[PDB]
């Protein structure tokens, strides 16, 4: 017997009878295209490993209110719509801020939105508009809000029964096959609730159905010294069915902004090497960055030469033109 063999002999059965990516070994060095829908996040794509959300999947994106799921969520409609795609948004929660949006990169005005009046119609909603292939993403904001009719409607058999589950588990049961046909990006925003307690109900199938599943969360306020603007957030990719999974992204989103490209740039920029951290000071060859992550941040925002070069010697390093 010869293991090394006998276990890629193995791994090829266990993927041909179940699909690409049903088992790999965590330090796989992936080579695969799979064309994404970047996250809005350098560092988010790399941990994702294909650059970005893969196309024709269910994505969840889980976690507690005010940790950065709905950013990366309409960062990534707006990156579609860039690529002239066309997005829809099933809102259920009635939050959703268009102005934000916009300054997000979102083009809301061609943003497909619709407010369901029963979970069911809401998966039903965005089921059609998924098969008629004209979509690349579509959001479906939370998956708790997702109530079956019979709930929304006056009710009560005592106790009743474990329905909204099975509603979530049906209706990705089908529209699993037309996203893969369509192409398009399903992602399901998971606002996680009440002090204590993956699942929200229907969380618990998507738990099975999900390709990629993030776990978003609110690590840091970002300060200057007691001033703020917006917080830190860490995502762990718990679930990765198209590589290696269980990597790490972090980022900061700054008040009234999205996920600060600088920001990413000096934090990728320090540990790549590519920018040099001396305790308080920031140096990018030579050049001041300045001392304090807001002023380099600052720094390269008004120095855009920079920035790019450094931007473009961290792609160049990890994700170039592949194939
Ligand atoms: N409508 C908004 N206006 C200004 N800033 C916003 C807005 N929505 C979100 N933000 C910024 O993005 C951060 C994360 O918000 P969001 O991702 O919507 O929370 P959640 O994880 O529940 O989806 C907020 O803390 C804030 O920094």
């Amino acid at each position: 017997p010869d293991r090394e063999k006998a276990l890629e002999l193995a791994m090829a059965q266990i993927d041909k009878n179940f699909g690409k990516g049903s088992v790999m070994r965590l330090g796989e060095e992936v080579r695969q295209p799979i064309s994404v829908i970047p996250t809005g996040s350098i560092s988010l794509d790399v941990a994702l490993g294909i650059g970005g959300l893969p196309r024709g999947r269910v994505i969840e994106i889980y976690g507690p209110e005010s940790s950065g799921k709905t950013t990366v969520a309409l960062h990534a409609v707006a990156n579609a719509q860039a690529a002239g795609g066309i997005a829809a948004f099933i809102d259920a929660e009635h939050a959703l801020d268009p102005e934000y949006a916009k300054k997000l990169g979102v083009d809301t005005d061609s943003l497909l939105v619709s407010q369901p009046d029963t979970g069911e119609q809401a998966l039903e909603i965005a089921d059609m508009l998924v098969r008629s292939g004209a979509l690349d993403i579509i959001v479906i904001d939370s998956v708790a809000a997702l109530v079956p009719r019979a709930e929304i409607e006056g009710e009560m058999g005592d106790s009743h029964v474990g329905l909204q589950a099975r509603l979530m588990s049906q209706a990705l049961r089908k529209m699993t096959g037309a996203l893969n046909n369509s192409g398009t990006t399903a992602i399901f925003i998971n606002q996680l609730r009440e002090k204590i307690g993956e699942t929200t109900t229907g969380g618990k199938a998507l738990k099975f159905y999900a390709s990629v599943r993030l776990d978003v969360r609110r690590i840091e306020t970002l300060k200057d010294g007691t001033d703020a603007v917006g917080n830190r957030t860490r995502v762990k990719v718990v679930k990765n069915k198209v590589s290696p999974p269980f990597k790490q992204a972090e980022f900061d989103i700054l008040y009234g902004q999205g996920i600060s490209r600088e920001g990413s740039l000096i934090d990728m920029g320090v540990e790549h090497g590519f920018i040099r951290k001396s305790g308080s000071w920031f140096t990018y060859e030579g050049e001041q960055l300045g001392q304090g992550k807001e002023n380099a941040r600052k720094f390269l925002l008004e120095n855009t030469d920079v920035a790019n070069e450094i931007e473009k010697k961290i792609k160049e390093k990890l994700g170039i033109g592949a194939v």
